[PDB]
């Protein structure tokens, strides 16, 4: 049973509980362990495994919170277990697509069938829970002046895991995207990510502009939210917690639920949970697997219950795109136009036709460079500075290697079966001799 989790769904820049009608506002903390090679993934999900989450869930309810972020699920694993019992206590949780191993690299950016795969395979995994709020496309991929350019990369992202969950057969969870808070881009990353034809369903923003007793309008969360004034689509803090002044006391959350700011956000997430000697935590796991509470728990309890969103319904809320900001070198360099859709067949095609491979079983960077400078390169680069994408730019790493290690086989044309590169990855394709 789902039942004290009605799905939840977006009518303009407001949520709503989809059977109720009135406003959703999220309260809630960011949930994710992480380990202090070859047979585990490298990341922990929490969710997969019941004794973890069963352990967890009493500590949260008592929390307040009714909404987790987590970061990074293994889709091959079940969550039946772990979202039926967020759902019996009224928890929602947010999801990031992404993996630390399997992102858009926001220095040397690709949005290609790896990375899409990896996304298709987390929405294939979650999306019969109604408690699952929505995915994040990306988390701070840009992040300062000198990555911009990867920003067009984090929005076909968007576009093509919407339109994946459109054509399935699951509900449509919204697609957002999660930011930091870098003065310089905040402006423009947030008017990119609903400018032209595709726009993030909701926005969140990482913020820790609030440090210790601060107030409304010194922190700058008055600033922020004059300038969030009439944003087109939902918007709230995907993470806050400046730990500059300890035990946090969380004052913050009086200000985020008052009446100025819940016309305005959706609410937050605290970071986080678990305290992995970084000092965030509210509470740390013990050697013998147990919680031991930490200072800054009943600090966040307290400001959570005393915190009351007024917010409005639905039907009352119910009762010409944007201009994407311009290109400036060194400051903006995001190009409107964005790669393409990647294609699994066209780049399977690859597997099976190219004389000279290389198995995904430092090496890369540095094969690029030799390979690139013997053959044209172009159709496999991506440039989100320019909006220029080669053709095959979507494939793997490897399939981009290949086709450029049968390219230089070719051009030499010993047609001798020894690919130019003496190398243990390397192998001459036999299915290549086989008569897309
Ligand atoms: O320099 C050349 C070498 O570059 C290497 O590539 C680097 C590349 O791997 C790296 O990718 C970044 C991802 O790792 C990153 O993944 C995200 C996680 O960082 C994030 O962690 C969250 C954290 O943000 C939050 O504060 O706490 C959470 C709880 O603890 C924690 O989980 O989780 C995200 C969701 O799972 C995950 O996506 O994502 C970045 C943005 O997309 C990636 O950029 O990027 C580096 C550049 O910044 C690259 O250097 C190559 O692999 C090597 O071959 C090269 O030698
Ligand atoms: O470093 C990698 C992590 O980067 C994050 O993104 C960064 C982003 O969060 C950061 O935002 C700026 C805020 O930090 C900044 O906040 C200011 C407060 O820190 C300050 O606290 C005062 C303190 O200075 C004083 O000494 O004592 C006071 C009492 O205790 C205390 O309140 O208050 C200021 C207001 O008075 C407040 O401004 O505000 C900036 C302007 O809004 C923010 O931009 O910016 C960085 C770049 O500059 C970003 O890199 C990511 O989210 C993390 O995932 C990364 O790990």
């Amino acid at each position: 049973s789902f039942e004290k989790t009605p799905a939840i769904k977006i009518v303009g820049n407001k949520f709503f509980d989809s059977e109720s009608g009135e406003q959703f506002f999220i309260k809630g903390i960011a949930y994710q362990l992480q380990r202090s090679g070859a047979f585990e993934t490298s990341y922990i999900d929490a969710l997969a495994d019941p004794k973890i989450c069963l352990r967890d869930i009493p500590f949260l309810k008592m929390l307040g919170v009714n909404t987790l972020r987590v970061y990074a699920i293994d889709p091959t694993k079940s969550h039946d277990i772990c979202m039926e019992a967020l759902s019996a206590e009224g928890m929602y949780v947010l999801l990031d697509l992404s993996e630390p191993d399997i992102s858009i690299n926001r220095e040397n950016p690709s949005w290609d069938v790896h990375i899409f795969e990896r996304y298709k395979s987390v929405i294939d995994a979650m999306s019969s829970f109604p408690n699952l709020l929505g995915y994040f496309a990306g988390n701070e991929v840009t992040n300062d002046h000198t990555n911009t350019f990867a920003s067009p990369f984090v929005k076909a992202a968007i576009r093509d895991a919407k339109e994946y969950i459109s054509h399935s057969n699951h509900r449509k969870i919204p697609v957002g995207y999660s930011t930091n808070d870098d003065a310089m881009t905040r402006d423009n990353l947030a008017r990119y990510f609903v400018c032209g034809d595709v726009k993030a369903d909701f926005y969140g923003i990482n913020m820790y502009e609030w440090c210790g007793y601060s107030t409304y309008g010194t922190s700058g969360y008055r600033e922020r939210t004059k300038e969030f004034e009439g944003y087109p689509i939902p918007v709230f803090f995907s993470e806050f917690g400046c730990n500059l002044v300890r035990p946090r006391p969380f004052t913050e959350v009086s200000a985020l639920y008052g009446n100025k700011m819940s016309s305005v956000w959706s609410g937050g997430l605290a970071y986080m949970y678990f305290e992995e000697e970084n000092e965030y935590g509210v509470v740390k796991i013990n050697d013998n697997d147990g919680v031991d509470i930490l200072p800054d728990f009943k600090n966040l309890k307290k400001e959570f219950a005393k915190a009351d969103p007024k917010g409005i319904t639905e039907e009352e809320y119910l009762t010409e795109s944007v201009e994407c900001p311009h290109i400036a070198v060194g400051v903006w360099e995001a190009n409107e136009k964005l790669p393409e859709t990647p294609d699994r067949s066209k780049c399977a095609c690859l597997d099976e036709i190219l004389p000279c491979e290389i198995v995904p079983f430092g090496k890369y960077e540095e094969y690029f460079s030799y390979l690139c400078s013997k053959v044209d390169c172009s159709d496999i680069l991506a440039n989100g500075k320019t909006g220029e994408y080669g053709e095959f730019s979507d494939c793997s790493v490897e399939q981009k290697l290949s086709l450029q290690l049968s390219k230089l086989y070719c051009k030499i044309g010993a047609n001798d079966r020894h690919c130019p590169l003496n190398d243990k990855n390397v192998y001459f394709n036999l299915e290549s001799l086989q008569p897309c």
